[PDB]
């Protein structure tokens, strides 16, 4: 009898939900010709479970930021992820020619970061729009953009006609309603920002009218150039707003990841999206993903995938094999099948778990 | 055989700490007449162990507030707590005659979430004193105090000479070396508050320099009485601060709770803290006490000590006898005794963990 620690994501019972894209896309099928299920990673035979929301060429963070959305929808006891990739070095994402994907990069594993604890005591992710207010005539304006990328969240607000430069405070009401907690950007460029002449520092509070308290973030770099648009994700509660905007252009959330039902601290499971080696990936999901909320899986082997070269993979179609089949017990080191001996003790561990004694 | 879930406090190996009262305060001893161990429900066989920072009538939170203090310091892997009491509704501490308890017990709810969360990740606990630099001529004052307790964290700063009301901005200096981490609170009175004539929204901001993040509260309560000093606890990276305040008193940290050296993920225990029925308790440890991170030890009976009323308990002592010796699995229900079987499935467990396997 043998009970290693096994190299997949499964689930306890038949509570579970996976988001993912493309390597886990049922839908997307409709879109080969020939009809081919070999892009994915996932076993086809879980296509009608109503437990799995993804999209071809899409990731959580990317639609959270950008015009590229995808209203991912999910519940589940156990939550699954395996995307991320559709928003990598690869990309070569900058809000502006001379700015930073370091940047955007940490902006991602900061955001990945709160999803991953969020729904390890929450059983329903989906999103949500944020109505905002705004008083003067000024509009949107799309500052932050590179190719078919589009910053979309938050908004910028262009300045007022009276104003002759970006000393100005203005602000808007933005409105919190349905789910228990929200995740919401709040962001600046944090850098000497450049116009018509002047160097500005970027500065962004958000006012929650009636707890009183105050979110901000104030520019404090020196560079002139190879800056970006810094963000942090906070977590609020339901409520009523201001974005009061003390330099530079207004920024006010559009979209905010709509947390609901609690439950009991359950760890979420992460696999690791990335490309063929041809193509530059990052470890953002794996820095956010630890211990005790998260389980990170990762194959031994450059991603080869037999579609494509970045679609349908032996390694990573192995993870997801475990989707398929009921497991009692998951740890850090892996899943185990048996909940009754085992060589070694599993650490940080959910369900019901074997023991290494004699 | 018999391996059930024990109501007891203990230690994985000899890598642990206990932070506590005069229950546990080997030191007391020397202000008893005759010599006498019988107020403790500690075991005295642990007094030169090391391992224990308690004193008699003290508690992490009274010290962290207040003039009465004891600077509580402590490290190892697991860390438990058996404090709280000397700072409860019994007290009937409020900032002013008008004020409210109920305000001081969330705050006191608030603390040990921040406490024992971060305890649960790093070894080390201290106290240490935060310098700041006021530039007026004003001095601190003791605004909030009742009895024998007087608030001294954060600081009062009294109004400047040439302010006729409570209008105005003024700023200090606050630095943070020296920890990892550090808690520090960032109090408001949340309420219209009467001076001269005028009632007030206090207002309070800090402000990381480098990291550019302000925290702030301002005053939303309408009522203008039976409301008090609303403290948040903020979890902060070194660096150099100011605190901004609008309106009111200036308020700044003068004590951190310093936390240092990172470990992996270890739930602390902690063990209610009340007094005999006869006085008013709370249960804002327990509140506080949540799994992952926090296993809750209470006894199933009346507080009733043999030294005098509020110490030397059979239940409380029995609890605290699992130092005595080491125990291979921490769980929601329970210290198991062995690691091999037993007849339930640990929950949220850490160690060497039995299975109720067949
Ligand atoms: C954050 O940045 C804002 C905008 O720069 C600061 O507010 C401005 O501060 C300068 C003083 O250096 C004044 O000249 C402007 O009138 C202020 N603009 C306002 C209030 O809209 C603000 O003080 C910074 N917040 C801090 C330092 O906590
Ligand atoms: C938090 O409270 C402060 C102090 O009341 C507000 O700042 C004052 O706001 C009033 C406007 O109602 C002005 O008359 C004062 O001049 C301001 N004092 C200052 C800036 O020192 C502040 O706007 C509040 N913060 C919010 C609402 O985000
Ligand atoms: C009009 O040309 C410029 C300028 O020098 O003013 C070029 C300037 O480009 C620079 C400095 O590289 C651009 N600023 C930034 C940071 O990208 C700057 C801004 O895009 C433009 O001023 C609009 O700025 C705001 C705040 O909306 O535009
Ligand atoms: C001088 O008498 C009073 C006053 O009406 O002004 C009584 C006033 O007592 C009230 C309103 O119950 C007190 N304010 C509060 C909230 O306690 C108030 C303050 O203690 C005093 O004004 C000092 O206030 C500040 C901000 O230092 O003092
Ligand atoms: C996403 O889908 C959910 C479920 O249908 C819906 O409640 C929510 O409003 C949608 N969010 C959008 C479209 O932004
Ligand atoms: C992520 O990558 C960096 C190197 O770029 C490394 O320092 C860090 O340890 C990595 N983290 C994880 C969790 O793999
Ligand atoms: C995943 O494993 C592959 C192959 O060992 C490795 O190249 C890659 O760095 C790993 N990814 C992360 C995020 O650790
Ligand atoms: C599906 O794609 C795989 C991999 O490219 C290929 O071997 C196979 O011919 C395809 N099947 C069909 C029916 O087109
Ligand atoms: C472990 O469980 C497996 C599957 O039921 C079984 O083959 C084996 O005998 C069990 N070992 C025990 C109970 O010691
Ligand atoms: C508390 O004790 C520790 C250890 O001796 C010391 O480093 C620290 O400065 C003390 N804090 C005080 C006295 O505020
Ligand atoms: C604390 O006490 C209140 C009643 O005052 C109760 O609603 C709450 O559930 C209690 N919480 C715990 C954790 O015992
Ligand atoms: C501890 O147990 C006692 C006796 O059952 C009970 O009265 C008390 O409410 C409990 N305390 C907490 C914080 O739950
Ligand atoms: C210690 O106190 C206990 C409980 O009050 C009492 O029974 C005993 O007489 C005391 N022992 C001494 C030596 O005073
Ligand atoms: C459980 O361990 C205890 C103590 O060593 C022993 O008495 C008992 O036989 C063990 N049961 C097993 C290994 O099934
Ligand atoms: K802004
Ligand atoms: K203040």
């Amino acid at each position: 009898f043998d009970n290693p620690p096994t190299n997949v994501v499964s689930h306890l019972n038949g509570d579970w939900f996976l988001f993912g894209d493309a390597r886990s896309d049922c839908n997307h099928v409709v879109n080969t010709n020939p009809r081919n299920y070999s892009y994915m990673d996932l076993n086809p035979a879980l296509c009608d479970s109503g437990k799995i929301s993804s999209k071809a060429g899409n990731s959580i963070f990317r639609s959270f930021h950008f015009t590229d959305f995808y209203n991912y929808t999910g519940e589940g006891q156990q939550i699954i992820f395996y995307e991320g990739v559709n928003f990598t070095p690869y990309h070569a994402f900058k809000c502006t020619t001379s700015g930073s994907n370091d940047i955007w990069m940490q902006n991602k594993g900061l955001f990945y970061t709160q999803v991953y604890k969020n729904m390890a005591v929450y059983r329903s992710l989906t999103f949500v729009n944020v109505p905002y207010v705004y008083n003067g005539s000024a509009q949107s304006t799309a500052l932050c953009k590179s190719g078919s990328l589009v910053l979309n969240n938050p908004a910028y607000i262009a300045r007022e006609a009276n104003f002759g430069d970006y000393y100005y405070k203005v602000e808007a009401d933005f409105y919190l309603s349905g789910c228990d907690e929200y995740i919401v950007p709040l962001c600046i460029f944090n850098g000497k920002f450049l116009s018509n002449t002047k160097y500005y520092d970027d500065s962004q509070y958000y006012f929650n009218k009636d707890t009183g308290v105050i979110y901000g973030l104030n520019s404090t770099e020196t560079i002139t150039t190879g800056f970006d648009f810094n963000c942090h994700y906070l977590v609020l509660p339901s409520g009523n707003y201001l974005a009061i905007s003390n330099e530079l252009l207004l920024t006010v959330p559009t979209k905010a990841i709509c947390l609901n039902k609690r439950k009991d601290f359950t760890p979420v499971q992460v696999v690791d999206s990335r490309w063929n080696n041809a193509r530059q990936s990052d470890n953002m999901t794996a820095v956010a993903c630890q211990p005790p909320y998260c389980y990170f899986r990762n194959s031994t082997t450059n991603y080869v995938g037999v579609y494509d070269i970045n679609h349908g993979d032996a390694g990573f179609t192995s993870i997801l094999s475990g989707l398929l089949y009921d497991s009692p017990c998951f740890s850090q080191q892996g899943v185990f099948r048996y909940d009754n001996v085992s060589s070694v003790w599993p650490l940080y561990s959910y369900g019901r778990c074997p023991t290494a004694a004699d």
